[PDB]
């Protein structure tokens, strides 16, 4: 897999975010996470201010597409993303602000990866797992 750089237009909630990518804007589904509703689940604006933030104050945005299928039937791009060089969608699951959700399509490279930081999260009743 490789990184690609991308430019934050906006961030819209948890689990989706708005990026210029290869210069045209374009909507974006993170991969393997679920995060709650703002639209208003328990801990969903927390998810939603926590990537905001994350993806904001970030001087480099880089999503990365996984071997599987790219796009989900909405045509929004289904990748990791990265804030200087951290993943958000392993940020979201470690803080406990999202779950790890079903393999799609074989989109499946960092599933133990998030598998990992969930149990850690989880462990510590962090949040969601309160």
């Amino acid at each position: 897999l490789h990184k690609e750089p991308a430019t934050l237009i906006k961030a819209i909630d948890g689990d989706t975010v708005k990026l210029m990518y290869k210069g045209q804007p374009m909507t974006f589904r993170l991969l393997l996470v679920d995060t709650p509703e703002t639209k208003v689940e328990k801990y969903g604006p927390e998810a939603s201010a926590f990537t905001k933030k994350m993806q904001e104050n970030a001087k480099k945005i880089e999503v990365e597409f996984d071997k599987g299928q790219r796009t989900d039937k909405y045509g929004r791009g289904l990748a990791y993303i990265y804030a200087d060089g951290k993943m958000v969608n392993e940020a979201l699951v470690r803080q406990g602000l999202a779950k790890v959700a079903y393999v799609y399509k074989g989109n499946n490279t960092h599933e133990q990866l998030l598998r990992k930081a969930e149990a850690q999260a989880k462990k510590e009743k962090l949040n969601i797992w309160s």
